[PDB]
DNA sequence: GTAATTAC
DNA sequence: GTAATTAC
């Protein structure tokens, strides 16, 4: 499943697999992948987050 | 400005 | 400490 947004002017598409910190902020859904090397950061609407992301989400938050 | 949390 | 992210 591959999450696409935008980020700081860039489109991009990053597969659920390589996406690792997932939080709640208002009413968005942000994260942080590997992003070849480095981490990168994303988010996306809670509206318009895929299913698996949304249960990264739901994981991450009971981890707490 | 705040909301969570990060890379830079 | 800034800029980033969607909404309020």
């Amino acid at each position: 499943v591959k999450v696409k947004f935008k980020y700081k002017g860039e489109e991009k598409e990053v597969d659920t697999s390589k996406i690792k910190k997932v939080w709640r902020v208002g009413k968005f859904v942000s994260f942080t992948y590997d992003d070849n090397g480095k981490t990168g950061r994303g988010a996306v609407s809670e509206k318009d987050a895929p299913k698996e992301l949304l249960d990264m989400l739901a994981r991450a938050e009971r981890e707490k």
